[PDB]
């Protein structure tokens, strides 16, 4: 079972933390921010349908706060999970779900430097199953 439009929010409360929490849900702040209209249908299209941002913009000018969507755009410490990566939903509860932490702040460049250093670590390791090929 795990969960669906809730599973993403459940493992999102624990993992995020901010150094010490491990909540595991129930996020009353998250259920109240759910009613943006676009963000809810976005979070539902991520949970049981593979891309979902969860933004946290602090101070600045016109901060997003408890914002984000499913793609859309962050202007903002966010995080994108996978969930049924075209469709692996209505079976094993998104077993290929891939999470990654994306802080406020470049840092967008430094993240890109670590992504390339990961993908080169992948190429040195396996060779892939023809999805990479030559």
């Amino acid at each position: 079972m795990g969960d669906h439009s809730q599973k993403d929010s459940p493992e999102d409360f624990i993992i995020n933390r901010l150094s010490q929490a491990l909540g595991i849900q129930k996020e009353k702040i998250k259920k109240s921010l759910e009613t943006q209209q676009d963000d809810k249908g976005e979070v539902t299209n991520k949970d049981e349908f593979i891309q979902q941002d969860n933004s946290t913009n602090i101070l600045w000018v016109s901060g997003q706060s408890e914002k984000c969507t499913f793609y859309y755009g962050q202007l903002i410490d966010k995080f994108k999970k996978k969930g049924i990566a075209i469709k692996l939903g209505l079976h094993k509860l998104t077993n290929e779900n891939v999470a990654k932490d994306v802080v406020v702040v470049l840092l967008e460049h430094l993240n890109s430097v670590f992504n390339e250093i990961m993908s080169p670590v992948m190429q040195n390791p396996l060779n892939q199953q023809g999805w990479t090929d030559l």
